[PDB]
């Protein structure tokens, strides 16, 4: 697994890879491992499918929940400190192997301002957590290849969409790098999926463009 | 981890270097780890950053839920029995990996006299405390440089400039010979935080200061 | 500790950095970790210090012993089986802590081609080896950042000077992610350790050139 | 158990305290720990007091046995190598209890100049050696404290009397904040044994010296 | 750590080192560990620094709760009783590494004859208590040393400065041979701490006699 | 530890050593370990002090305790029962070390014949209990001891003090081969304490009784 | 066990305990444990009974058949190094339980001043040893105990005799505090057995003279 998170002037992208494995067998080829779960907000985890998929779930959830009973969402802290507190709840299933770590991809809707009000923040799993200052973020078995591409691309930055190239590119590295991320499949068309958040919202980025971004990268390293 | 703290003449500063790891990588340049838990104290801790982190931050609330219930804030000995309490109930935790250790530094308003009103606190793992009357006390894995290097150094202190400079000093011999604790990056502009407490009250050290004595330790050790 | 080497035209570099520790404890700054074995090979060590010192040293004696003995050095297939059996040979004490991994680049003076001689391989704790066909390699608990960067810089590499930048720039990473490599020190002024062979042998690379390097790298990120 | 080594302008210093123990008790208060190996080298072990001797013993034992052999001395290289060699042959009743650690100062006699040809080696449990090119060096369950007092006392070193004294009082320091390490004894009259090393070779600090260097010290921090 | 406690004609003298010890480190120069528990109960605790004084702090709070909630204090056999009950309590955390054991010096202001009246009371981890006869008794790592040379000084003691003074004679030799019980700092004029007890109470004894005695012995060993 | 007890026509006699030990360190002399539990009850027990002495305390409370809510005494057997209780609930701390056994000795006020009245139970750590139909017990260390010494010595009991001779006396041989077990000490004057228990109830046995037999069992070994 | 060694003005004096033990059990009351191994040493060795014996036995062959074979005795610290060598070579199953500790009294017939020729070294399990400056030591599970005495006892020491009477009164401190240890038996009229080493050799002290010493102790003590 694999999941990336940039920050961009206006905005944040978060993207992840497709694949699921038991050992070295490939179990799954679509498997989505990025969710918006809230209108500002998106979610990616890396782990055991079913402590992933629970996690997203729950929490999305557990923020509505809040939004309807008391009429307004949670500050973007409060937000942080209910998934880290569901992190930290998994420690004792994690020490057991029901390892599932988050990465919180947001836009704060009440930041100064509007083009530094993109949020990423990493998680631990003793629910520990950091908000990340320096533009950029990975998760799972390949974020450490991931990471360290988009050191070197993230000059490349200034939109939405020079970001989701660079987003991209960096999850074609990590696949590149790490037999558990499952890089972009030309025979069956499926590539990562990704998701953007500026002060409109949050919204899945469509399959087509990923398509023609990752095609060209294939080209640019041929 | 490296924090220190140490009193200057009417009042206490207290700094805590930035780095986060996870074994021997570097998963973190910018965290934060010394915390003004009172109008009155600052907490720095040391360990497992979710414990820390829930340390400082229930520490906060549970002194000030105190003042706002009973219209008082808390004696100092009654801060720091709390604080121990806290550290011994995580005791269990603590010995399966999930360990924490504060440092506490305050200016009870208290006191009987204001020069000497700073106080310094440290504690260990099954909750007990001391309070220092040596005048200086770091905690981390870089704590024995820090005191080793403030061992010399202290007689320097005699205002709040030269206490705050010392102790980014004492932060940078632990930077130096140990590598869990983060030395200033010159080229990201990262450097340690502090906060000093006087009876004026606690303030943070604005970052700018810090760096001008960081700039100026570095320059003052090439040659 | 992160040992790298790259090929550039004609040639081959490997750097290494300077930082000794015991456990979280930094137990030495000026530590040297790659040596010139032959007058065409260089062999950079990682792990424990008296277990990488006892390979380098036995092994350049090993070569010029077998030199001497038959009046013709070894091949650079002959160089590569008898290295893996040291490291073969010390599995044993491996597997108790006692480990060292070894990274061998040389210039192969019976190959066809003088502009591709160059040659990198790359061993395991068993013995196991791979000849590098994709000009960088690297080994040591920051080599995964270096080999990250190397990715991204090598298309920069058309001569002895920028390789060497590269190299530079890879172990600058390697530091910067990873505690247990040391990066440059210009308080001290104390910089990796490099050895450069081309067709006229190994040559330790002067400090001051290497500095250079640094302060470019490091005024280039600012 | 503490030892320092401390390069000077033309030589190279050794000191080790007094005391030995057993846990908590304190079983020796005069052992030597500093010994003269051979007529330009000395070494100071820290550990099992059995290994630690025989590791001083041996090692003289096999430096003059080569050097009656060929007729020469052994190059200062090969030197380290055969005491490296020793302790490696140490480690696996290391890895039982019985771990000694040398650290070993000399002077090259095929320096090149005469005026650096001092030598500080450290060595750790598997046989690795460090050539310490930045001056001074420690060995011992106060070697932190030692090691942290000798950087910030190192500047004062400009002939053998003040790297003596910057010596004892790194012990002095050590001693301090370590109970293993044994301090002077102004009751008994123990003080740390010494050794001075320069081209004329290496001899005996006399007691009365240290004694003087340590009051001075012990009332220079009494006010 | 070492207390030593002490019977003299009509009252009991306590006194205690200062040294607070991580293993081998020196992690403290000043600590009190003497206690006056109530008018005329002095605690003396070697052994884990928390759980020693949550023991003094707990035990005088139950005398003094009881005596408020009564209006007349606890006997000396009652407050015996809940001092060992105490102990008792801690029995598993010692077992897993927190042990502290306690001594009691009082003054039995209900006793037959007013000049025996003083009381020493020694414990162990599991509860059990002894009465002590013999006239003296110590505590801690040192309490062979320091009960050794009481056998021998004891003889002298005939008033309370004779008492003291062998008490803190006792300390010294503790000290001599224990590496984690503190001897007399001359240079930080740090001096063991004692408390004196008789019909008129338990006051502090000042640091000021302590000291002069201190350096009676010191220079009457040199 | 050795606790012994035999009967003699008209009554029972328990006596106990003195000594406390911490391993092979001696941590009393004056110890008590034979406790008058009721007015015709008196129980021995070895072990670890603190519960031995928390048995003794919580048993004749909860006797007396039974007196006074009912206006009778327990019959016997009913005060085996309770003790019996009382150590089986022990099991689970006694399997960890805090092993405490008792032995019992009581005068029962119900029997028939007044002359063999007398009473011995024996108790294992589980709360099995016997009770003794031949004369004699002992528990503890020492207890092989006493019993093959009161095995050829119980033909001289006839009366009280014959009785509490050859009970001294066992004492005596435990003490002789067990070192955990306490003999006579005449340079403090330090005797075993007993307890006698006829009809007309149960008497602490004066220390000077016990003093002059264990003076004349010394002389008889003398020659 | 304990052993006890104490130099006086122009000797040396060993003395140690008769008592042998199985655990708490007494196995033996005659015990001898001070050996004279030459013409000038004797050894005193605590622990394991059949390797104690074995040691002494087997290091006066060694001595013994040196002096043959070369024609003349070992130098002191050649009978030192081989007595410790032998330790060492038993450390093995000496952490399987079969532990045994030397004590080594002696007179050095090639020392300068024939007053300060006595000599007095210790061991441990690993081969370790200390020649004794401080001029008394003991060995032994009532070792301490005894040598807290003779620090107080030790100013009393002018002549041979009250060397001996201090060893005697320190055996009977560890005996007083240390089960393991036999004090005197007056009944069965044993002692502990006792060796002095001076100019005109090693002697075993009658045990009439040790009697009468032990009664004077113990009649100093009992008023
Ligand atoms: C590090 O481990 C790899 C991990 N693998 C896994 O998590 C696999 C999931 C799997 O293959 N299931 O099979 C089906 C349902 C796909 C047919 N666990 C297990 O097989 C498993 C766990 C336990 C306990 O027993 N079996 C993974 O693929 N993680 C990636 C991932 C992330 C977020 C959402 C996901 C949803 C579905 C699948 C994967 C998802
Ligand atoms: C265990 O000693 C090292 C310790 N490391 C840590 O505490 C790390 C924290 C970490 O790396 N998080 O990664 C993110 C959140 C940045 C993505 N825990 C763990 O790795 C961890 C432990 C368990 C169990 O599961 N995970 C540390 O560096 N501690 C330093 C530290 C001290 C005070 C406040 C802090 C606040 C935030 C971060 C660090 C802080
Ligand atoms: C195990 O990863 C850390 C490793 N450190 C080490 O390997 C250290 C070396 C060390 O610190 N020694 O201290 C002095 C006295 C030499 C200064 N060994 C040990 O700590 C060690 C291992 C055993 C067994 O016992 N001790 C390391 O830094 N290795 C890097 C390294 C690689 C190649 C050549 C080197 C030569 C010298 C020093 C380091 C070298
Ligand atoms: C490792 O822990 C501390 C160490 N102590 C020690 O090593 C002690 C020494 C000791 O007390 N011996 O007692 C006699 C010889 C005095 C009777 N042995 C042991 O604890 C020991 C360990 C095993 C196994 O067996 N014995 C020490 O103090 N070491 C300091 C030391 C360093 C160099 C030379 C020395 C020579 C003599 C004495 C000490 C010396
Ligand atoms: C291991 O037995 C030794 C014991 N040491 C100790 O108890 C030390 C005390 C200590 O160093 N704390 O650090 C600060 C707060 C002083 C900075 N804790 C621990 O070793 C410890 C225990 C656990 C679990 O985690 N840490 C001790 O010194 N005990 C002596 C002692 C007795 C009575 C009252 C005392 C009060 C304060 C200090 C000491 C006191
Ligand atoms: C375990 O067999 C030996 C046992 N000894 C003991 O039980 C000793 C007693 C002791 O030394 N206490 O300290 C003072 C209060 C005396 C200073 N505790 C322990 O060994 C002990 C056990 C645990 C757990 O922690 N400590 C013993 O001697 N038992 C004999 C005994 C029997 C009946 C009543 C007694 C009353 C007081 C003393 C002893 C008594
Ligand atoms: C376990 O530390 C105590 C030790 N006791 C002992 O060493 C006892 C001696 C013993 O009782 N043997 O029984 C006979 C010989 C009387 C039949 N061995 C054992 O208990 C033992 C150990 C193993 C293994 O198997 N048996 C001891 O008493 N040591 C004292 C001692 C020291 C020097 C010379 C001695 C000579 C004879 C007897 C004792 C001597």
């Amino acid at each position: 697994t694999t999941i990336v998170a940039l920050k961009y002037p206006g905005g944040v992208v978060m993207a992840g890879d497709r694949r699921s494995t038991q050992g070295n067998m490939i179990s799954g080829r679509d498997v989505r491992k990025v969710y918006i779960t809230d209108d500002y907000t998106a979610t990616g985890i890396a782990g055991t499918a079913a402590v992933a998929v629970e996690f997203a779930r729950l929490y999305a959830v557990e923020l509505e929940h809040y939004e309807k009973l008391e009429g307004v969402p949670l500050t973007f802290a409060g937000k942080i400190n209910r998934l880290a507190i569901m992190v930290r709840g998994n420690l004792a299933a994690a020490m057991q192997g029901l390892l599932a770590l988050p990465l919180l991809a947001g836009y704060d809707i009440h930041a100064s301002d509007p083009q530094s009000a993109g949020r990423i923040v990493s998680f631990d799993a003793a629910g520990g957590w950091n908000i990340e200052e320096e533009g950029y973020q990975a998760v799972g078995s390949g974020s450490l290849f991931a990471k360290s591409s988009m050191k070197k691309l993230y000059s490349q930055v200034t939109d939405g969409d020079s970001g989701l190239r660079v987003a991209v590119e960096a999850l074609y590295d990590a696949a590149d790098d790490d037999s558990a991320t499952g890089g972009p499949d030309l025979v069956r068309g499926i590539f990562p999926t990704a998701v953007i958040i500026d002060a409109d919202g949050a919204v899945d980025v469509p399959e087509s463009r990923i398509a023609e971004l990752a095609r060209a990268i294939i080209e640019s390293r041929s």
